[PDB]
RNA sequence: UUUUUU
């Protein structure tokens, strides 16, 4: 409805001009994808298809807004690209989280259903098989550790088989505070002839220079810093002095905020676990998410929320990037996004409030300011997108 | 700090 006006407007990411037909796609992904619900492409997906699609197969690194369908794009390439027949990894997709992981794992499922053939393996933190074993599945989803190992220490996998290997979240999988390390020992297993997709909303300045050089000879879809934020996800901050100001700020809005489902983002596992501890004091049920819980834990807990079980997902970063949740219509900074240094980070900002105004939705964003520090952050943040935060 | 392997 939002989405069928959307995808007739020129202006928008959601618009194409050629429909799935047109893209000429394999019969059984086109199949996959009129039974997802998909009814035309979104602007990245009409632009990166054929560039993946041609032959000889050609390398990418392609921006795109939050919720715009970067997904099924490298989805549909990968499964192009897979022979079923060969019982091997072909593909190859790391993720930088767990839930993320298994989120596009399910994508993959789904949109390769109609391939009975077509298989895929986990290589997620929690999933042994016993040595001498090599992996039979022709796809592969993981995080980069686990993947590090099924690849050369217990040989599950023979990295030099594969030929599309996709990063997804590729700014943060290949920069040095985020996963490079792991990254780029795995990228140097690959054969020469291998296709390379990188997906992202951001990319930093020299993480853009460094990504056309670490993937040989790119295609590169880039867009404007006026094109970053999404119209559509109203964004406002709260002027508070205080954790407990915040937090009786928090208690305020919570009404307000709980219409709908909501994801609240905190600097630090501990003030994760002591803000949902002080939201159920009040009488509030909410689900805690953080990298320190057991991984059943943390699926468990993601497939809750998934299902409306949990209206309040009280989080840190584990949960900022790509995490697709269609009702989750408000994203609360609790605490500002900072790096390790404690500089403002604008990309993680920009993905936190993406959580929110999926494909065509409307959302919100509230930041909690508490300090000067925090104000100056926030100002900073601002003047980086050139997209005023209106006060509340 | 946040993630991230047996
Ligand atoms: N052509 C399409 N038509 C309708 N819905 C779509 C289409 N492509 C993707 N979607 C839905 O769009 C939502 C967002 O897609 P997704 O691929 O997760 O976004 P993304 O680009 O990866 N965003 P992020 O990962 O947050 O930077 C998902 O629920 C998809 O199922
Ligand atoms: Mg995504």
């Amino acid at each position: 409805n939002q989405v069928e006006v959307l995808q007739r407007d020129p202006n928008s990411p959601l618009y194409s001009v050629k429909s799935f037909e047109e893209l000429r796609l394999k019969p059984q992904l086109l199949q996959g994808v009129y039974a997802m619900g998909f009814n035309r492409p979104s602007k990245i997906q009409e632009n990166a298809l054929p560039l993946m699609l041609a032959e000889p197969p050609q390398n990418l690194i392609a921006q795109s807004q939050s919720g715009t369908g970067k997904t099924a794009a490298f989805v549909l390439a990968m499964l192009s690209q897979v022979e079923p027949a060969n019982k091997y990894p072909q593909c190859l997709c790391l993720s930088p989280t767990y839930e993320l992981a298994l989120q596009t794992g399910k994508v993959i499922e789904q949109m390769g259903k109609f391939y009975p053939e077509l298989k895929l393996a986990y290589a997620v933190r929690g999933n042994k098989l016993e040595r001498g074993q090599k992996i039979s599945e022709q796809i592969v989803i993981g995080t980069p550790g686990t993947v590090l190992d099924w690849c050369s220490k217990l040989k599950f996998i023979d990295p030099k088989k594969i030929k599309v290997f996709v990063l997804d979240e590729a700014d943060v999988m290949i920069a040095t505070q985020g996963h490079q390390d792991q990254s780029i020992r795995i990228q140097r297993m690959l054969p020469r002839n291998c296709q390379m997709l990188l997906f992202s909303a951001t990319f930093e300045d020299s993480v853009w220079k460094f990504a056309q050089k670490v993937v040989p000879d790119p295609n590169v879809i880039k867009l404007k810093r006026e094109e970053e934020t999404l119209d559509t996800i109203k964004q406002y901050y709260v002027l508070c002095s205080s954790r407990d100001e915040k937090f009786q700020a928090l208690c305020n809005l919570y009404g307000a905020i709980t219409i709908a489902q909501a994801m609240i983002f905190c600097h630090t596992r501990k003030t994760a676990s002591w803000l949902a501890a002080e939201l159920s004091k009040e009488g509030h049920q909410v689900a805690l998410l953080s990298g320190e819980m057991m991984v059943e834990q943390r699926a468990a807990v993601i497939e809750r929320f998934r299902e409306g079980k949990e209206k309040v997902l009280v989080t840190t970063n584990v949960c900022a990037r790509g995490i697709d949740v269609e009702q989750v219509s408000v994203v609360i900074n609790f605490d500002l996004p900072v790096d390790k240094d404690g500089n403002p980070d604008n990309e993680t900002y920009l993905h936190r409030i993406g959580r929110t105004g999926r494909f065509g939705k409307r959302g919100l964003a509230v930041n909690m300011v508490d300090s000067k520090h925090s104000m100056n952050i926030l100002n900073r943040i601002q003047e980086h997108f050139n997209k005023k935060i209106e006060r509340l």
